[PDB]
């Protein structure tokens, strides 16, 4: 194991967290390793908002490495907003450290109910410098320059609650994680880890859709129209005015997603995008699929996808490698 690993843990059998510390002294926090954002923030010991009570807070004054900044920042997410200011200090991910620029959050009110209801402290962006606010170079990129890692690539082997933990491998591809050949898809832009694939479900086809590989999205995002046409003769129930879709987990009409490029095709069948809703009702399932439209027809291949496919994120080669993850390490 010549490359920097980071154990991931199952969170409510849907999301997952990993740990990393700030300051020359440990000061550990629990993060959501989000390839869908390019900023690293953390709850400041100075936070006054209620959502911070349950969290681990950052004490800049107890770190010889701290380096004041103060320019205020506002991290905007589809799910919430966070306030604070920039500060700099030694960020330790796995067994590697580097003076990094991050946000010391002090107001978390615009990130509820999520934040208070969740176990993570902050979010660690794994996207591209252009997705970042305050133009910060990706962490993995810095590490490469500083010859801390061979190549600027990070790997994701999502965990499974009781089967195995997961891993965020840095600077190296380990076959332990996947079986079969890796297939690379070049990024259509250096923003999100976005590639171009053809989105085919049943009789429905969306050519060259923009597919975003996001470890920070617990669901599978699909453009609204595509989703509607998709659920037509399916016997799925969308509770009125709610993004809540219920089915018999056994519903034999449920389709398998099919994303194809010239190098390969990736499918995501029912067993992967269905969430059990037993307590609601016996043999009942929800879709864990969301209707979401972007300026350009986009699919967010979130956790559900990554849980099935081991993924490689290459900065140096600007592409994403995909391969079937081992059913078990
Ligand atoms: C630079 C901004 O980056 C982004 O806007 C996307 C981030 O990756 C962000 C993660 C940060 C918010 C951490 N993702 C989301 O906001 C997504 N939210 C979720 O996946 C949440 N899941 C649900 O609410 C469940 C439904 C989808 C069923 C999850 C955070 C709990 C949305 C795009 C869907």
């Amino acid at each position: 194991s010549s490359n920097d690993n980071i154990e991931l843990v199952d969170f409510q059998n849907i999301m997952f967290y990993g740990d990393a510390e700030v300051g020359d002294n440990q000061q550990p926090f629990t993060f959501i390793l989000d390839t869908g954002s390019a900023n690293l923030w953390v709850p400041s010991v100075k936070c006054t908002t209620a959502g911070c009570l349950t969290k681990h807070l950052y004490d800049s004054s107890k770190s010889r490495t701290y380096e004041k900044d103060g320019t205020k920042v506002e991290m905007n997410y589809v799910s919430g907003t966070v306030s604070g200011f920039f500060s700099k200090d030694l960020v330790t991910v796995g067994n590697l450290s580097l003076p990094y620029k991050f946000i010391e959050v002090i107001d978390t009110n615009g990130f509820e109910p999520t934040y208070t209801a969740s176990t993570f402290d902050g979010i660690l962006g794994l996207g591209w410098k252009d997705l970042s606010i305050g133009s910060v170079d990706p962490i993995v990129v810095e590490l490469k320059n500083q010859n801390k890692i061979e190549n600027a690539l990070f790997t994701f082997y999502l965990p499974v609650h009781d089967k195995h933990t997961g891993f965020l491998t840095i600077g190296g591809i380990e076959e332990r994680f996947y079986e079969g050949p890796l297939t690379y898809e070049k990024l259509n832009h250096d923003l999100y880890w976005q590639i171009t694939l053809d989105a085919h479900v049943g009789n429905i086809m969306l050519e060259k859709a923009n597919c975003i590989v996001d470890s920070g999205t617990s669901a599978i995002t699909v453009p609204t129209d595509f989703l509607n046409k998709m659920l037509q003769n399916l016997d799925v129930i969308k509770v009125p005015f709610l993004p809540f879709y219920v089915t018999l987990c056994n519903n034999s009409k449920l389709p398998t997603f099919e994303f194809t490029s010239e190098n390969g095709k990736y499918t995501l069948e029912p067993e992967y995008y269905l969430q059990h809703i037993e307590d609601v009702g016996p043999g009942l399932c929800m879709l864990n699929i969301i209707g979401l439209d972007f300026p350009v027809p986009t699919f967010i291949l979130g956790d559900p996808f990554m849980r099935k496919y081991f993924t490689v994120f290459d900065y140096d080669n600007h592409s994403v490698g995909i391969a079937l993850a081992k059913k078990n390490l």
